[PDB]
């Protein structure tokens, strides 16, 4: 069992309604106003082919800089210097309004909603997750702080071969959807939190997107909200952004937190200016000005052993769901598989919004070819 | 076999991609840019509980509206005469741009389309339904001409006991998305269309979700474009709507013509307004005077049997996709289980939407106090 969670409408029972119960009532009033929750659903578009490329100030700085953006997969990319948006990009069949797919990104989102509740003395880094989410005794979560998990610093049995069924990864996504399930499967993204194993170590770094859905069912268990709907209520709607993210959800209607979110790349830079401006968002303080300032900081150098950033980033970390390059630069970062960036350049007190689809989830070329424009960026942001 | 469809993107094989395959080359591009289309998924709100009552006008003549609209469970209500909205109505908890289900009032969309092509000279209701899909030679849809699939005038073998999982009314849905799935079903709704089969008598009034997935599926090889984006270039895109609609769609990527549809209550009164205003839209005309005059003028009565209709309307019938009343007003609409109405009323110049979620999807007692309060209302916009 893995305990109470959020209703997906008021007075709903436990899991209600699944794909063969949404027509029955009482089920039926919400879903025919939220069937996109239940069912793959198209836009249909109100409105009646070319790549549009505004790269304008750092184009001088940057002459090639469209040919690398095509070079590396991408479908939008924008510049926000301050509160103003200096450069942009969207590939031909991709409109500046419409959304994609953060992956990993998302788990910034996610880590911002966590911090907002710190910020309320709802959750406290400090408490073992079971002290929140009791279900999860018995798991690799039994033991490790709620932080430990922000800061992924959690050994966990996770196989990342996804081209075996059989892997940690591949059944992480059958659980929530992302994928068809096979017979045995975890019912949903809870119960598969609650099957995962480690050998009890703490305090190394270990990237495993488990640890963010278990963030957002600590969001839930002390919001009494559907994930969905705390991300909305902490971040989201305090953003004045353009229009609404989407999430995936899995058949319980919990949002696939650790990569399911799709948003508009200059609503995304939202997030990023909230950061550069303290934790304060148009629509009132999202997290604390201590909260920010830990993001910026970084973690602890020493468990951070992945060469695959250590590599590129000597004095890198990971803290709160962010990536810190610890360079030169202070650059702090969200990071999704086949290119998706948040990027923040506090020198220049600007924000870099890159969503790709490279063929590959990742490759260090792909890293390098990415962190080559991000960096080069952010450097003819520069006063010169 | 169903033959060629539209590809979900340009140059996409046959099927793909698939829940399986989204996130690989070169699915991903699209893929991820259209998430909702593979998995279900829900809105963050960028927005930040009681009932919305605007029925002013017809308030003094319908005093206890309000009340009789809560009765029949409506979810949003709005009457727009001439091109004004003078009476508007959303329960706690769906807000005015909020989209709605609509059912089979999405039979009366997928019908405009067909008639825009008919204009066009694209398709000539008077040819069989093998001229355009001739893989549905075997099938209940051979012999049978286009315009018996717009009246719906075939005998077709379509258990509509739903309880009965064997039935087709059940395992239309399931081949569509909208429940699960059951081994042994067909993959897809066009796979479906092929296994049903009738005695080969037509000329009497059937009705039947599956003969308009046929009209979609006769638009799509006519035009060569998924019928999610026929329904908006042919006549979402030219209602100057405020917001898009949306459409479920199957594993192929194949909209539910029949019934998919969600979009506002404001937007879907768009609809009607075209169409008493002899076909023409904001951006442009959707069909032909002639198309429109004939879907006023309705069906041929003797194939209307269905007493369900008739024992309110005695003169009743269906043409087009759409329910012809027959009555004293020449009311006309578009209808949908649980209390879907596209309803118009050419006497005042008015259109009257009212989505709702009705316990049931039919039953005797609905449809009379719903026909009792569309009734009333259009007879409250006469002048007096």
């Amino acid at each position: 069992s893995t305990g109470q969670h959020p209703a997906r409408y008021p007075g709903a029972a436990a899991g209600e309604p699944t794909l063969d119960s949404w027509q029955e009532p009482p089920h039926n009033r919400w879903a025919f106003a939220h069937l996109g929750e239940m069912v793959p659903s198209a836009a249909v578009s109100r409105r009646p082919g070319h790549a549009l490329a505004r790269l304008g100030a750092i184009a001088a700085q940057l002459p090639d800089l469209e040919q690398r953006l095509e070079q590396t997969y991408t479908d939008a990319f924008l510049v926000l210097r301050g509160t103003e948006v200096v450069a942009e990009y969207y590939r031909a069949g991709f409109a500046p309004d419409d959304r994609h797919l953060l992956m990993s990104v998302s788990k910034s989102l996610c880590g911002t909603v966590v911090g907002a509740l710190v910020d309320e003395g709802r959750i406290d880094p400090a408490q073992p997750v079971t002290e929140y989410v009791p279900e999860l005794a018995g798991s690799v979560y039994d033991g490790p702080s709620v932080l430990q998990v922000l800061d992924m610093q959690i050994s966990i049995d996770y196989n990342e071969d996804y081209v075996d069924p059989a892997s940690e990864v591949q059944t992480h996504d059958r659980s929530a959807g992302w994928a068809t399930r096979r017979h045995g499967d975890p019912a949903d993204t809870y119960e598969f939190l609650t099957t995962l194993r480690g050998d009890g170590s703490t305090g190394e770094f270990q990237y495993c997107s488990a640890n963010t859905d278990v963030l957002a069912w600590i969001v839930e268990r002390v919001t009494g909200l559907r994930y969905v709907e705390a991300l909305s209520t902490y971040l989201w709607a305090k953003l004045d952004a353009d229009r609404d993210a989407t999430i995936t959800v899995d058949t319980t209607g919990f949002g696939f937190a650790n990569g399911g979110v799709s948003c508009t790349a200059r609503d995304l830079a939202r997030v990023g200016r909230m950061m550069l401006d303290g934790g304060v968002a148009p629509g009132g303080r999202v997290v604390s000005e201590d909260w920010v300032r830990r993001v910026l900081a970084g973690g602890s150098h020493e468990a951070m052993t992945d060469k695959g950033f250590t590599n590129t980033f000597p004095d890198g970390s990971y803290t709160r769901q962010w990536w810190c390059t610890g360079n030169e630069r202070g650059n702090v970062s969200g990071i999704g598989i086949h290119g998706q960036n948040l990027w923040l350049d506090p020198l220049t007190d600007s924000v870099i919004v890159k969503l790709s689809s490279w063929p590959d989830p990742y490759t260090e070329h792909w890293h390098r070819l990415q962190n080559g424009i991000l960096l080069d960026v952010s450097r003819a942001l520069d006063a010169v």
